[PDB]
């Protein structure tokens, strides 16, 4: 009998081939195996051309009705869709407007593959670089001599400032902000997923120099754990590691990954992706202070990560078991159809296996589903 | 033994490596050279008693003679001030030095076989180069901006940010001058070192890009080619991505903030903090070498030795230059052999090890030096 579900996962469609992907992906791994209830959005640039972006909205509220979802890779609007399309509009990719509805915050985090050889010998559990918004301050060019400040106007008039510089010639000067409300909100999400993800959490800043910044979000991390989530990680021997960025690259450097990585507002992260081979290789994943969750690929892999995450999640939500152990059962069969040789081209190029049959996307989810059955 | 030229300033330094410092001096140099330096105490106690006078003066010797080599020093915090009785909180002697110059630092690792990397394939150093902020606890509602007064009196803001609860805001700096600094300290060292330039980061950072690239053709362009060396310019998640997958042996720019990390990715990827070259360099081709009981005094042979190649080379001292050559190779050889310091033994594999104290291992490199 196939497996049952209970609360629905948003399904959220994408646009071009990733669309044509998830539709393989869902004939050949899910829909033999589960009895698939989802609530379906399409965000394929001609639904979201058609509704004027209305069914973006839609999708991140129906997450958070539902606590999950799932979404497939989409496009970003350029002359030419624009053209190719007839859009009304350059829309700004959804993801945002979701992240936004959702208040999320982004983590990354590779699919490891033994075959597949990490630059950092050790590194052979993921590590999740996590982000409270992925991709985007102010700044000022000086054309010439003068004296730039950081200035402060309370609602009732009071004006504080302090020099930033007196320019001599012309130059840059920047400003930065972070409410408390965005860092308790970055905070929750990061301890949600590691909760979530039974592994520790990991945070440093450069707090020793930046006296008051990088502070404030060390004293907030720290409010949040003690009053919202120390007796949670405790139950479970997770562990909040506080620290300076140096002290902390040494340590992850020396360890075998596998925790939670929090950074302010970007450098160390694409090491990390780096490090432990292509950049699509990747699941992304976006949590909420609230414990809603947006499964999206970062490559039929990622694909199937985001299905299977998603699954998993839902299933631990309602209490069934047999969708959370499907779930392992699908990740560890596509890895390990990658192991016993079979794979698509780019899989190839970053495997060491010494027999390699080269196969197409089709083929290949036809494989997993092959070896998803020896299991 | 090899006669000098222009002196080496040189600058002593604080306790335990105040003490290596001499003790390098004694058993590798002097033996072989007739050290022509020109001396500057910057320990603790003599910057307290010229008032950080003798770390300007000792700057002021390094635009002079050209090149200097410096001991690590004390920056005295809070609990330094009461234990050595200063009258001031004397300021790092690094930074003020540093700004004398206009200096960029570059640090690169010190490599040996026999200490494993914890990075796949990365066999040749990567140096990294480098060129404060004010801070505000907003602790209710308004209006935080950028303001800047220019000295005709008109005044631009820009919003940072309304706030309708407290948070954090901070503002920061760059000149074009500065970028511009650090834009040739990073092609000479590069030139001097025979390594490619790589950089890489709208208005901060455009800013950073075009003046990289101005300074290159009208400055370097012409140097480089000559000695088929490429800058490279490009996206930091590139950048990081093609240098993760390639074998070392660049000079990598970046933006503080940014060369912060990965100084700690690759330092910490090579193996060993204690590990690691630091070389100052400046616009006008200034150079300063610096060190970036069972005591590793490695990275503060590699010092004196980058300092006097160096030398040797400004002053047409061929013998100089190979003895530096020599000693470097002779201390990297001796750990090879597995006579090497606790703190080392805990790293390189290789071996059966006679592991010796801190003056030791110095006589034991000695030895591996009189033996061709």
């Amino acid at each position: 009998s196939k497996i049952k579900m209970k609360v629905p996962l948003v399904e959220m469609d994408g646009d071009e081939m990733t669309r044509i992907i998830w539709r393989l992906i869902k004939e050949n791994l899910l829909e033999p195996y589960i009895e698939l209830n989802t609530e379906y959005y399409d965000l394929g640039l001609e639904n979201r051309d058609k509704t004027e972006d209305q069914v973006t909205i839609d999708a991140a509220r129906a997450i958070q009705k539902y606590g999950v979802g799932v979404k497939c890779a989409t496009i970003t609007p350029n002359a030419q869709r624009v053209e190719e399309y007839n859009l009304k509009k350059m829309w700004k990719s959804p993801n945002g407007t979701i992240r936004a509805i959702l208040d999320g915050t982004v983590f990354r985090a590779p699919i490891v593959v033994n075959s597949i050889k990490p630059f950092v010998k050790g590194w052979k559990k993921p590590i999740s670089i996590a982000r409270h918004a992925y991709g985007d301050n102010v700044e000022y060019y000086v054309p010439s001599a003068g004296k730039a400040e950081l200035v402060f106007t309370s609602e009732n008039g009071e004006v504080s400032r302090q020099t930033i510089h007196e320019f001599d010639g012309p130059g840059v000067i920047m400003g930065m902000h972070n409410t408390d409300k965005s860092i308790r909100s970055f905070a929750r999400a990061c301890f949600n997923y590691a909760l979530d993800m039974n592994q520790d959490l990991w945070f440093s800043t450069k707090d020793t120099i930046s006296k008051t910044y990088d502070h404030r979000f060390k004293d907030i991390f720290q409010e949040i754990y003690e009053n919202e989530y120390k007796e949670k990680f405790e139950a479970k021997n997770l562990q909040y590691f506080y620290t300076l960025i140096d002290d902390a690259v040494a340590r992850i450097i020396r360890s075998e990954g596998g925790m939670v990585w929090a950074c302010k507002n970007d450098v160390m992260s694409d090491m990390v992706a780096s490090a432990f081979g292509s950049l699509a290789m990747m699941t992304s994943v976006l949590v909420s202070p609230d414990g809603k969750y947006e499964f999206e690929a970062a490559n039929s892999m990622a694909t199937i990560f985001a299905w299977t995450g998603a699954l998993k999640k839902r299933g631990e939500l309602d209490g069934i078991k047999e969708l959370v152990d499907f779930a392992t059962k699908l990740e560890q069969a596509s890895v390990q159809t990658i192991e016993n040789g079979v794979m698509t081209k780019d899989l190839a190029s970053l495997s060491e296996v010494p027999e390699k049959k080269i196969v197409n996307t089709e083929d290949f989810l036809k494989e997993i589903r092959k070896t998803f059955e020896g299991m």
